[PDB]
């Protein structure tokens, strides 16, 4: 009986949609009198109008669709929406489920509530038109388009009874990231985790064209959703009548298959991929709105995308259309003369945690266990002089985050773009493999390393991966993201949405919980530019992180393996916050041990007194690194200095938290000014070596005391192929170079440092020819170690 | 069957019990190993011991007992401890009915959520021994004594079915606050508002002294608690057996007189001041602890108070003793394997919000509803000319506050120390009354305003009225405190703690939501001294509250009626904050309308253009006022010298709220240094006449580039009997001191404003003879207006 | 009782503000006593036991604590009120770079464990000692004929070296009674601030910064000669900041060399 819909329970659902497309319409409209008391008139309409309307009966028409099977099944459900403009209709079911108004004790289920649930929507001092951290029961904000589905994949793993309703528009899937997306039922397993419902909104038509995939005939339109390996379902039509009792047979038999799939999956008896339910809903645009305006046809149209009518404070006409267009979904009949809903519309509201504007997963905070990170010094290689021993330097992190999932099994995951194996993580390997439900052959047993209970997902696609993690946090969980920097452009549009959402949700909204860290290590760099990978990569990304804000990203850059540990450690731990740490992979030297690491982290900028040769005396100059390989060139320049330069005294600073930089005046996590002359003095030049673009060093520390003093080296540009070396050397960046530049600043050098310069430019000439001439850089070059 | 007691009940009962006690002294004790499956070693025991456990099994014999009548007759109650050192007590329970898990994931219900619960216990990055905001349920914390009865009775307002189980120690009787708070009987209506449940803990002794209420005999005791109004139940012994079952029939019995008063009550047939039932426990301290340690007895002693044994760590021989008395309660089984309880002790456990530990009135900010604000500009006084026109200053405010009522008949509430009609306050009397359930008389008719129903609430004691309102917001509602300024010192005590319980809840516990603001008005300042109050009255509780921070108090001395109006509509949005306003009740000059007034209080500080002659030029000074009194003595200055130095040009600075002086750096809410710079000149004098101690503003604005240039006039001493303006000649803070003072301030008139200096003071030698010959000031004084 | 050794009993966020509004009465009805040893507790009470018409209040800790003067010199130090320190010093005969000077027994000893770590880094440097028991001597003479003459003062704290003043109090309250002094501008207190909920005596002078690596550091700062000299210890300095708050994390008390530390040379 649950598949067929009764007429006693198909009034009262279709009774729901009405209320709920209602109070979306208010919302959009309306700043006073909520219920039609009173005739409309142009001082109740809001002056501008910003809401969206094309898709809001859909959103709703599925939401109370998906209430009736949690009353009857007793699902765990979430709502993800796909066109983010959809805001009305989760807000106006969530307020119908009594959700909002135990979260915003304001907007009670009452006529003065309504009128500020109504005056509220898209108004200065109100709420947005997406869905936003305020919004209960909301993880993903639909604003950018393309990443709600792979949210969907995200909040599923490791919940496996949960069963995540994400609504896709058809216009949205013409996107790029949402196109390939769709693949990621291969790396979701039915044992472990919970299930994505995907229904696709194909409502016809985008802003203002008419969507392809609707215009794609319908036998090629099953054709592609069989080969993204869902099983569709397609629910078609424009007569609300006919149309409920088909939609809720049609959800009916995917929750069924769902649980079937998950049934025979759990059992053991069916380890095979299988063929996901998915809706194809095809409805009309603008569905229980006006159906011509000014003689053009709006509903089911392009025309009704966000307001089908946007001069009503102009003319009475349509202000009349406006409110004839209330009066047809009957408010009289829904709602009671105090305001609250009628005892029929709250017989069918699921009740309590069941309800998926207030289940605790969208909040996932509450739901948020600190990881049992073992001591990282397990890990830690030894260093018993520094800078004068090689060790590979991510090695120690891949057995690290080893022994993290082995005490965390289902809290903790990596994600990777088919790069980890060349990033040097294999160190996990040995405790867990890489999700992989498609085909199988015996030549995957040898190195493989795949297995369906995989703790690594893999997937070259970005987009995926980056949506998959960061559900993976809202939902109160940790994750740790390794890929490439010369790729990382790739993720930038989502990195925003996600510092976006919690930069909102730490200030503005105050019941949302803190989650984990987005951890994310570039660990390829653009010095040493391996086989793959462009000839022209650019350390880009790292100004567009620190582009959102030093309170909500941080950006590390560890020297060596320990500082690695270190810092991936300490932010393993730290909840709010978007952390890029920017690691090589290839072998390096070696330059603090444990203890040592440890304190430089938590300074997160120190100097290192090995390095130096300034103890008890003032510094002619202070050479600083951020960076690794720009490390190694800056301690071979203090190398040659001291070497040429006896008496001269060279502080070395090393930074790993980029942010400390700023004052302290715009975030309380950056330096001092006392502190800050400390390291670099108040009058001594600074050649800073750093990692990425010479200029963000400059917007982060024009304040300074100090700036003008400040001399900066970093990527400019690159050539075709060029070595490590020359590289270095053509953005001058490199030990010579470095070695150049403090003659050329430290006063008592100019005249005295002329012949010392000279002969380093004959060692800029003779490496550069030896590089044309054998294609690598001298034997000295390559196995350089710290003298002294 | 409700009071007595079946035997299987006993037992279970009697199994939560030792299992909280259990729970109790692991925590004080045990930072590992937290159920005894291996021999208790060193290593296990914490190293410093801050827990207290004289007081730890009282508590929880009542709590078990009261989660019985919650499970039984389905009763909302709430938990308020009056020992604040008895924490553990209330963190086990907490944890036992597993609301602590919910909060804190990190802390579960097994053997490693164990090891953080006790680990955690008053330790170095865990918490602390007293009930801070980070308990759930807690919303008093009692490390201060005296308190805990008054935060009872003011939760329980306005909540009818609510009761409030406060636990009282004999100690804390003894001091003042909670010995006058006894007679909030009177004040508490049993038609609209709950119950309290008041436990006397007579455990016998102090930290170290025997209680006297304790070594009172018997009938003296029940003398002097039925002389506070309560209808005494006594439960004595030291055997658990016996008062399992007495103290059940006790608490049964006393529920049911509860109920049957709140019954009689409410249906109307007696609406007489009910006989409202208090428990009188005697328990021996440390109850199932030690008996002796060292040939002293400890449990039933004063010796008990902290920690019987405080050298465990040192020899192995009390080390041997903790571990017996850790067993003792047969931890074996009240625990299973997993480190959950055991399936007997969930039985007994509360569901939901009907534990005492997760009732949302703790966590009042959920329960917090902005107040309906009527539009202050109805009730603002007409300013056709600035300064010309005099009215009441609080009249217009108690108008305002008859609104504000009006439109919160339950969520808003007048607290006031026998001072509303002296303080001008009457216009709230037009629509409700003072709350009295006292006896009445005929003569009462006239003038009495009392009434059960009453909004506002009156009584002597200022203690008890702080307590009053402070649960009273902390429980998620709103309130207006009025009260001299002369008798403020008495509630400093109260205040700090107040502020102490905002500022933890705002920084470090995340899930404690906003509650509102603590809004006291010092309504008769120390300048314009009437009949009431000592002579030498101070205004030294403003310095008190600017000690706390500006991030969690405010300070507002409106100059005028409609500033206090805009100071006063403000304020009652504002949620964090302790929000003091000093104005004066003295009919004065009124300065700005309704719209300058509200520009100037949303500034909180700037130029009053009407007063000022500098406009288009650089001031030769700035004279700035902070207060009512001292800004009329500034105009007033302000007037003598344009009329004697024409050419002088006098810019007029008006500061309302006092933290703006502060610059951004120290908080947000701060001027800047451009800003500051603005309205204080960078190199001009500023003449600044405070309503308080000088170095207060010194204290604030010592950071300012024009510091150096500040000159402060405030409050210094008083004579015995001094007329207003005599009073101001005594501190110079007169006209004529802040005229002679920017004459010697401002460098192109000490030589010529010589004259003029002769003249002014022959006027305060005038202005002192008329004093000492008539007893008032001359009439020109009294009626001064603001002339140009 | 006082805040910085907080005992099993009071709140968390005790606060010494009962000083503070003490001191707004007048330096003619009240007298601030800060005695740092037993000794110097002995002398305050007996020459306020002989006193008629005032407010006395002694501000003195419970705890085991280190003692500094015996009966002759306490009774010389109470009979001046403040004085130079002379074991404690290093600068007889010469300028000191900088005077240290404490008032009250807690925060005494994070000053004098201050100067033990820079005389050790630091061996050239010259300091001061100056130990406060009398708050209101610090008020000039004008105010009340009990303060320090200008002369009086200039000879303890220098006309022009940086002052580095360790309260057991608010700070800005040492800037109230001290305001009018020649060297003012260079009077650098570090006070009670704040609290968290449960400290260790170490960690909670070190929330305050008013322990002996902050004071080192804060000795660093001020110091001309030492921003560019000192920068080497400054970093280690900040090591033993972090170090002794991961082993209070760690294991709840302060680490034996903390404990029982004693006063070198
Ligand atoms: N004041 C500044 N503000 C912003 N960016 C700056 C500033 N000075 C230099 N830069 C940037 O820093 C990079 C190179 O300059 P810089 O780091 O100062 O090295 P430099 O050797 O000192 N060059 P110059 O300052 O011209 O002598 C470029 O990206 C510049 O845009
Ligand atoms: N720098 C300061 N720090 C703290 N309090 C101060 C300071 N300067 C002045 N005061 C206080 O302010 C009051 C008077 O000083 P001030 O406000 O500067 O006016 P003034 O006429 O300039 N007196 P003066 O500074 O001595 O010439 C007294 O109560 C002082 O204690
Ligand atoms: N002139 C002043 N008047 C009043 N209080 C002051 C003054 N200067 C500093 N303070 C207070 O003293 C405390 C710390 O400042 P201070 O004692 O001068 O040490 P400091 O390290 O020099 N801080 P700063 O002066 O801002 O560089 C704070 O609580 C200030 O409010
Ligand atoms: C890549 C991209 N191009 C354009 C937009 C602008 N945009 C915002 S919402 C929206 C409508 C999405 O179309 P569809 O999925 O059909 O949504 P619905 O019809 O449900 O509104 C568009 C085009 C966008 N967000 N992202
Ligand atoms: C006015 C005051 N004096 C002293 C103290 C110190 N103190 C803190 S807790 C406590 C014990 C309270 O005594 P009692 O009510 O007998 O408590 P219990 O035996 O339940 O521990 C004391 C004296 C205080 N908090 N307030
Ligand atoms: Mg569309
Ligand atoms: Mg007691």
């Amino acid at each position: 009986d649950i598949a067929t819909l009764s007429p006693n329970e198909q009034a009262a659902i279709d009774a729901w949609w009405r209320a709920a497309n209602y109070l979306s319409v208010g919302q959009i409209y309306l700043r006073d009198n909520p219920l039609l008391q009173e005739p409309l008139r142009p001082e109740h309409i809001k002056q501008r109008l910003l809401g969206h309307w094309g898709s809001d009966p859909g959103l709703s028409f599925v939401y109370v669709h998906l209430n009736r099977l949690i009353r009857r099944l007793d699902l765990n459900l979430i709502y993800v929406t796909g066109p983010g403009h959809g805001a009305p209709a989760l807000l106006a079911n969530a307020w119908l489920e009594g959700t909002y108004s135990e979260v915003y004790p304001n907007c009670q289920q009452s006529t003065a509530g309504l009128q500020q649930f109504f005056k509220q929507f898209s108004f200065p001092g109100g709420i947005g038109s997406h869905c936003t951290p305020e919004t209960p029961g909301s993880i993903h904000e639909g604003g950018e388009l393309g990443y709600s589905l792979s949210h969907a994949f995200g909040a599923a793993l490791d919940n496996p009874d949960l069963i995540v309703a994400c609504v896709i528009g058809d216009g949205e899937a013409e996107t790029g990231p949402l196109a390939t997306s769709w693949h990621s039922n291969k790396f979701l397993n039915p044992a472990q985790d919970g299930a994505v419902l995907p229904i696709l909104h194909l409502n016809g038509y985008k802003i203002a064209n008419p969507t392809l995939l609707s215009r794609i005939s319908h036998e090629e339109l099953r054709s592609l959703f069989i080969g993204y390996g869902y099983e569709p379902f397609f629910v078609e039509g424009n007569d609300p009548a006919i149309l409920h009792g088909v939609m809720a047979s049609t959800l009916a038999t995917c929750v069924q298959k769902i649980q079937a799939i998950q049934a025979a999956a759990r059992s053991g008896e069916s380890s095979d991929r299988p063929m996901w339910p998915m809706i194809v809903l095809r409805t009309p645009k603008g569905w229980t709105g006006p159906a011509t305006i000014k003689g053009h046809v709006v509903e089911g149209s392009w025309r009704s995308h966000q307001v089908p009518m946007a001069d009503v404070l102009t003319n009475p006409e349509h202000l009349q259309l406006l409110e004839d267009w209330l009066r047809s979904y009957r408010p009289e009949e829904l709602f009671d003369a105090s305001g609250a809903p009628v005892a029929e519309l709250q017989a069918i509201a699921p009740i309590g945690d069941r309800r998926m504007s207030a289940n605790p997963v969208t909040n996932g905070g509450l739901l948020r266990r600190a990881l049992t990170l073992p001591d990282f010094r397990d890990q830690a290689v030894s260093v018993p002089a520094p800078g004068k021993s090689r060790a590979d330097s991510t090695r120690p992190l891949g057995q690290f985050l080893r022994e993290v999932i082995r005490h965390n099994p289902d809290n903790f995951r990596l994600f990777g773009p088919d790069e980890t194996a060349s990033n040097r993580l294999d160190a996990v390997y040995e405790v867990t493999s890489k999700v992989w439900l498609g085909d199988r052959i015996p030549e995957d047993e040898d190195g493989g390393h795949l297995s369906d209970r995989g703790r690594v997902m893999e997937i070259l696609s970005e987009h995926t991966l980056e949506g998959w993690l960061e559900a993976y946090l809202l939902t109160g969980r940790h994750g740790f993201f390794a890929t490439y920097e010369a790729f990382a452009h790739v993720i930038d549009s989502m990195v925003n949405q996600h510092a976006k959402w919690l930069d909102v949700s730490k200030r503005e909204v105050d019941w949302r919980a803190p989650v984990s860290s987005l951890n994310i290590l570039l660990s390829s760099t653009v010095w040493r530019q391996d086989h793959n990978g462009f000839s022209h990569q650019d350390p880009g990304f790292i100004d567009l992180v620190t582009n959102k804000s030093a309170r909500v990203t941080r950006i590390y850059l560890p020297p060596d393996a320990n500082c690695l540990l270190s810092v991936a450690d300490h932010c393993l731990r730290s909840t709010d916050y978007i952390n890029v740490i920017v690691a090589d992979k290839q072998s390096h030297l070696q330059y603090l041990d444990a203890e040592a690491a440890a304190r430089h982290c938590a300074k997160g900028i120190g100097i290192w007194d090995w390095a130096s040769n300034d103890q008890g005396a003032s510094p002619d100059v202070v050479i600083a690194s951020c960076g690794d390989v720009v490390t190694l060139e800056a301690l071979a320049a203090t190398a040659l200095l001291r070497e040429h330069f006896p008496d001269l005294k060279i502080r070395f600073v090393n930074v790993v938290d980029l942010f400390r930089l700023q004052p302290d005046t715009e975030h309380p996590h950056g330096l001092s000014d006392r502190d800050f002359d400390s390291l670099f003095t108040v009058d001594k030049p600074i050649i800073f070596n750093f990692h990425g673009y010479p200029w963000l060093i400059h917007k982060l520390a024009y304040r300074r005391h100090n700036h003008n003093n400040l001399h900066v080296r970093g990527y400019k540009e690159v050539g075709n192929i060029n070595t490590p070396l020359e590289l270095a050397i053509r953005n001058q960046v490199d030990r010579f170079n470095l070695a150049i530049d403090v003659i050329d600043r430290v006063p008592h050098l100019r005249d005295r440092g002329a012949h010392v310069k000279e002969w380093l430019k004959d060692q800029i000439h003779d490496h550069i020819q030896y590089a044309y001439q054998e294609g690598i850089d001298r034997p000295e070059i390559n196995q350089w170690q710290w003298p002294f």
